[PDB]
């Protein structure tokens, strides 16, 4: 095509892609590190990639592709683009309140209820760290994805056998 | 009031308990270590420590007393029993095969596509750390007593609403 460029993010993913074009969850935090989408905040945990995986793991093989890469930019960029208009205080964490109204308008519909449950759960000393608060957003988004697509009639309910409930959630 | 001891495993908790006698995540960390209960090397990460204060933090102090580490020690060695069973080459890892053998000795009996999901997301590097293990088996328990509780037809099937499916999943 006539404009074609070189791609920018993938050098980082090239430097620990190895031969296979296929990165792993400890692959994956290294190279998120040097891309620097965690900003001045500290990394990502294992933990937190581990999820990231699972969440673009479209073949089940824990591992992921430059373009698997490529739409968890745009994701991650967006969500800490929204964390960052809640840490006013720049203080690298966010209030409960804060993050209901963070949830709420990032596309999530969750009851008061829920959210007070998700922040308990991610609530460290009565704040949440930007890597807890992006964990809680790629599971968010993960769980609800495999609702949504086994919801088609759109009726909030889903009945759920057990071995696809296992199967599902353990994954994320 | 004959047939009294001292608990052997009182040594490893006062060690890190200091004077409330309480321990967080980090100390049970290294009370665990100690103990020498995780295959002989490696200690478990962090995650699967918030799990297993989880697991036990009744009163949700985000910490545990001796007499939960001593419920957990019994837990723990009963899980790592059925994996010894199968760690055949005494690896300190299993692999996808092996773990459905440890589970379903266990009790359980998910589907090649349940273990294989399991056994992805906690792969190291093809096969699964006894950590990992753990970390694992504490979810499968906190998820299935999660679906058995809602299962109101006794017929394997739960009916989900969202918000219930959300608030379930994210509090593990």
């Amino acid at each position: 095509f006539p404009g074609q460029t070189q791609d920018p993010l993938y050098g980082y993913f090239a430097a620990v892609a190895g031969q296979d074009g296929q990165i792993d969850a400890d692959e994956l935090q290294r190279c998120l590190t040097q891309s620097g989408i965690a900003g001045g905040y500290k990394p990502f945990n294992l933990e937190t990639c581990r999820l990231m995986v699972s969440m673009l793991d479209r073949d089940m093989s824990g591992t992921m592709g430059f373009n698997e890469f490529k739409e968890l930019w745009a994701v991650l960029n967006g969500w800490r683009q929204h964390f960052i208009s809640f840490d006013t205080d720049r203080s690298g964490t966010v209030d409960p309140q804060e993050l209901q109204k963070a949830l709420t308008t990032m596309g999530f519909r969750l009851s008061p209820q829920a959210v007070n449950s998700i922040a308990k759960r991610y609530s460290t000393n009565g704040k949440i760290t930007f890597d807890d608060y992006i964990a809680c957003c790629v599971k968010l988004r993960a769980l609800t994805d495999s609702f949504r697509r086994r919801d088609t009639a759109q009726q909030g309910v889903v009945n759920f056998p057990y071995d696809d409930f296992i199967q599902c959630v353990m994954s994320v």
